[PDB]
């Protein structure tokens, strides 16, 4: 019956192990909701930390938010059980985080494929604004990959990442909708580069003084200066002449419509 369901260890098994982060350790597994009949493929993050009764509230409320997220190009939470380590449940995306994805298939990705990704990102994104729900951590990592032709936002329930932060995120700790703007141009520029590092080998203390310099990150290979001037606007010191995620979904879905127009990838005619 319920949005969110509260699981039992019973109901569920971990198959493989996808990753660890700082905040817990995600794997591949098989859901089997109580009461029901059919076998679903999930993915199972444990928590590192275990928590008392009172922490699991705060973790509670915010679980529930996140059930109630609904939309094509973003997560939804599916269940929790209130383990010692606590575990969060939600619909397996097969093939995995987008930077790896990227990295990965790098000789068989057109422009098509990226400009989508684009859109369905910043799809994604606008909804989140709708809700009143900021990310704060949008970056390739946190985009999962349904299908090659549909991936959904993640990790936003998670309330230092400092190469994807607007300037004023870096010097005064706000976040808003804008600056989560900055942070989806430099997930842009993470794809149209297969995943290359931001700001490489480049110490993150000294970050905010280059970008207050109006330094950015260069251009891609393959993009087009049409595609580049998105990311420039993105990152924008005044936080309200950026983008807005409705805009950027109108220009990137006029971009894919001629992709080869505006991203130059060798074998994609
Ligand atoms: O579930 C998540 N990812 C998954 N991937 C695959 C399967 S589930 C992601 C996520 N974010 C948005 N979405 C998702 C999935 C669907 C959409 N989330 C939701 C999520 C996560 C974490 C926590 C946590 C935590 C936590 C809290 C307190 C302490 C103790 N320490 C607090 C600090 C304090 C220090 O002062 C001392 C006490 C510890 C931990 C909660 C939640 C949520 F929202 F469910 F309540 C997390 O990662």
């Amino acid at each position: 019956q319920a949005l969110l369901r509260i699981l039992k260890e019973t109901e569920f098994k971990k198959i493989k192990v996808l990753g660890s982060g700082a905040f817990g350790t995600v794997y591949k597994g098989l859901w089997i909701p109580e009461g029901e009949k059919v076998k679903i493929p999930v993915a199972i993050k444990e928590l590192r930390e275990a928590t008392s009764p009172k922490a699991n509230k705060e973790i509670l409320d915010e679980a529930y938010v996140m059930a109630s997220v609904d939309n094509p190009h973003v997560c939804r939470l599916l269940g929790i059980c209130l383990t010692s380590t606590v575990q969060l449940i939600t619909q397996l995306m097969p093939f995995g985080c987008l930077l790896d994805y990227v990295r990965e298939h790098k000789d068989n990705i057109g422009s098509q494929y990226l400009l989508n990704w684009c859109v369905q990102i910043a799809k994604g994104m606008n909804y989140l604004e709708d809700r009143r729900l900021v990310h704060r951590d949008l970056a390739a990592r946190n985009v999962l990959v349904k299908t090659p032709q549909h991936v959904k936002i993640t990790d936003f329930g998670l309330a230092v990442p400092i190469k994807w932060m607007a300037l004023e995120s870096i010097l005064h700790r706000i976040y808003t909708h804008q600056s989560d703007v900055w942070s989806y141009g430099v997930t842009v520029w993470e794809l149209m580069t297969f995943g290359s590092k931001p700001y490489d080998g480049i110490p993150a203390s000294e970050i905010s003084s280059i970008l207050e310099k109006g330094e950015r990150l260069p251009q891609p290979p393959i993009c087009t200066i049409d595609v580049y001037m998105i990311m420039v606007k993105c990152w924008m010191i005044d936080a309200d002449s950026r983008p807005k995620f409705r805009e950027l979904i109108i220009e990137f879905s006029k971009m894919a419509r001629d992709p080869q127009r505006y991203l130059v990838i060798q074998g994609d005619e």
